[PDB]
């Protein structure tokens, strides 16, 4: 199988590249960074969401593995010390796979993103004023610092900031938290909503058209948007595992102890 | 098919009841409070509550309608001028139906209970203290208030009210919301919870082993217990549908405007 | 000078009592726990508390002192290592004081009781509705779980998990946060409030007339209440202080890191 | 005494305007936007924060009065009818007056900035990361989009919508909230902070040292910033009152129900 090796560019992430790529060459396991059909990251979460990002059209055909050279990540999950065992266990292509879903945005004026997180939206400078749309139904008039519509396992990441809850990522879904909205004129739910595989909710420009769109950490002001529609993605990312390490159990060292 | 009707028991839900029962005698429809086939309440939120638990052991048997003589309900969604129509239609048996997911509880001492929004533990006065343990692992040593664990529909309840997200019934899960947790030697993850199907969440007793346990609207003292174990029924409730009112329709209508 | 002193009823703190008193029989010094100059604590806040209102009809002619056996309190911040040196220091009567302010609740059916911490009202079972009436004018109608009116040193406690500020203790002033309020019918602020002096808050019942009414740790279930009043006491609590152990630096050894 | 007005811009607020003016010509009342001692706004809120920014050297030679053309306002809380009756009391010069406080902001790399309402930091792009340091203290190090510091009556704007607290004007104080923390590395304190006059709050960068900074309305990218300061002010605002519209009455008609 065809593989490739990112690192956060730190000494410490390039040695443990370094090494298994060498124990790869101990295995039929040839080096691909442009039609690979494993993806390690060596570094943190975010060093992952670049892999991600980097590849992101292949994501049919790869699975993605991540190494924490600090602390505990929600998708870099494996300790440096059980890299060679890594090496070792994707040499013979017996694992199993598991996905979590994805969100679909799309911007018209069309351009579609991907995001493993979530998809924020804010104002170009001024006031952020949007009219919430649900399946074609006008839900609300949100004013504020601007939304958030998360993935499962980006629930906690920013999501997590903003009140939202912590969703299991086998549920296929996808959450939005409100930032900052006024309440008194305008009138939002306050509350995050979760929404299922199909429904379609739409933001609309009351006045200003232009936004600070994000997906993940890359972030562009767009001008001149007409609507932004988000909706669970029907692609989904495939992980590697080798072994048990429940989501539950990566939320509780990460935010209660380890 | 056999039917029966619950009311609030004021003036207008009285008539209307005789009413429905009048025109539902113009058909081939006996009147069976023991086991019918239709359950129709008229009243609010509460008197549909009470009709599920009056059933509760016969759900898969039964297709509840609920009518609101007052403000619009989540359950109670039908309005009294639509009574004559749903009379007619229900004669038909060519409805179709809508299953929403429920809560089962279980008490150790063993009792088993069934929400139809949600069930919550509290202290019996004095501190409540509980250890939280997540599919055998312990998560978390809650100190507060208490908890609560909701489904779906009944995230628009109590659930709403402790910061927990909106959830579409569509998806099967249960939802777990903090009361004023102390957060300081202890350490609770602040953020709600969804689980999918099959997880199972239990609250252990680390000093006081009496609780005050609710499931929806019924709520007892319960004493010396060992064990509470939240988990996504089997069971579902099953609606009779005859036109199309979205949940998140049902949403606005209750919290932005109608 | 008169002096007393309290214990947590544990071997560490009765021991260190026992010593502090033997100390003191070094110096000029009557033991009395009647009519003490002086009321040493010793154990935790909690110590504190019930040390407080045993002497809460004297307030003006003691100066209180806590000692921690465990971890820093915000009421017991000195350290048991610090002891022999509070004996000494007290003896001279040089020392400065510092004064907290109260919370006077009134209830009427008269009763007055003091508040170190914060006044709660919850109901007696059953749904929880009163009107909130501040300085004669009508405000809202609250409908949930309870309320909670805290002081300024209270606001660490009760008031922080109700998602209330932190106040600092030389601002005159007390502040009212909700208990899971419902908002769709009803309609409350949601904000916490801070009242200045002379601002009088009251409840009063709409349906039920009986709530269940805590100040600081002890809580009665008060029947046929016709009107709860806080306002801003004239009487504060006096503290003696030989060095300075700022507020702030309280709250963050407490809450980030000692 | 000299006098001058400002209009939101459209019909209304300009003709209510060319009103009062000729009103004004029938008393002895010159003129004068240089000098005046009375200023009037005539809009919203806005409309009363320019007016307050285009003289805030002067403010304790002013008394200002808002009038709102709209909704009401927190600082335009006079209806267009009651516009004759200003007009008249404000001749006799005979009117009480009422001060509210004001935060002081520091900028060093030095900039000195007043604020009715509030001010906020946010970073220029990138990861916001700042040293919160409370009377020379370090207090925590914030990660997230920016805090905010408010004056009491800026505490129902951008305050409220970020968990605040309402706080009584009569209150000297400022208080602290926080835009999305991350809580995990980092740890802050959660809860909002009210500080007392002569507390003062800095913040410091960490890495970064360019922060979008706002003083109310106006917003401002500073570059090279080292320290960023809040104090309260010890300069107030000057509010002339021709009648009792308590604060709270002004946040229920708001708020609650007008
Ligand atoms: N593991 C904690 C660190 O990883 C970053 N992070 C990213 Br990128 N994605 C997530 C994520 N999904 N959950 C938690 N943290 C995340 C998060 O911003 C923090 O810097
Ligand atoms: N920049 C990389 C990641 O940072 C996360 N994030 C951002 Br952007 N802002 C916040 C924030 N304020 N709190 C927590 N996480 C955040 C967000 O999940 C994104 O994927
Ligand atoms: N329709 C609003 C009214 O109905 C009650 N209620 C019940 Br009972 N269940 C729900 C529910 N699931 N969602 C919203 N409100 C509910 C809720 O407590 C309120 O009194
Ligand atoms: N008593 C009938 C219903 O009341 C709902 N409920 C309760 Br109990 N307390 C609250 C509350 N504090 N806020 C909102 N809903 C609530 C809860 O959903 C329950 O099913
Ligand atoms: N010092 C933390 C411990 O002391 C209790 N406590 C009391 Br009693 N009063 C306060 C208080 N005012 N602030 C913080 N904690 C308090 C608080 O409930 C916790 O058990
Ligand atoms: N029982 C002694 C003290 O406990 C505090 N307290 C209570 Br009661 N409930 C909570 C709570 N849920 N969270 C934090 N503090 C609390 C409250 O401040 C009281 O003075
Ligand atoms: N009266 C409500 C309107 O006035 C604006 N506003 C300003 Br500007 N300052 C305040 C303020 N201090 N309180 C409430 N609203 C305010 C607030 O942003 C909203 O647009
Ligand atoms: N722009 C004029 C006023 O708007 C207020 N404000 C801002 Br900026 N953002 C928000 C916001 N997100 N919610 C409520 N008020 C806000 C803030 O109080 C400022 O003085």
């Amino acid at each position: 199988m065809k593989y490739m090796i990112t690192s956060k560019g730190d000494e410490k992430s390039d040695l443990l590249r370094l090494n298994m790529i060498a124990g790869f060459g101990e295995y039929d396991m040839e080096y691909d960074d442009v039609e690979p059909e494993i993806v390690i990251s060596i570094g943190g979460d975010g060093t992952f969401l670049s892999a991600f990002h980097q590849y992101e059209e292949r994501l049919d055909e790869i699975a993605f593995i991540g190494i924490h050279t600090g602390h505990l990540g929600f998708y870099a999950d494996w300790r440096p010390a059980e890299a060679d065992k890594l090496v070792k266990l994707l040499a013979k292509g017996e694992y199993q796979k598991v996905s979590y879903p994805l969100l679909k945005t799309t911007v018209k004026y069309e351009a579609t993103y991907l995001a493993l997180n979530e998809s924020t939206v804010k104002s170009s400078g001024g006031p952020f004023v949007v009219d919430v749309v649900i399946n074609d139904i006008h839900f609300e008039r949100f004013r504020g610092d601007g939304l958030c519509m998360s993935t499962p396992s980006g629930t906690t990441a920013y999501n997590k900031s903003l009140g939202g809850a912590l969703m299991h990522p086998s549920i296929e879904a996808m959450q939005l938290t409100e930032m900052a909205s006024i309440n008194n004129v305008y009138r939002t739910i306050g509350s995050p909503l979760v929404f299922p595989k199909h429904h379609v909710v739409s933001l609309q420009p009351v006045n200003d058209k232009d936004f600070q769109i994000s997906v993940d950490e890359l972030s562009i002001l767009h001008r001149d948007v007409q609507e932004i529609r988000y909706e669970v993605s029907a692609k989904k990312i495939h992980f590697a595992r080798f072994r048990s390490f429940p989501f539950w159990r990566r939320v509780h060292d990460s935010f209660i102890e380890d």
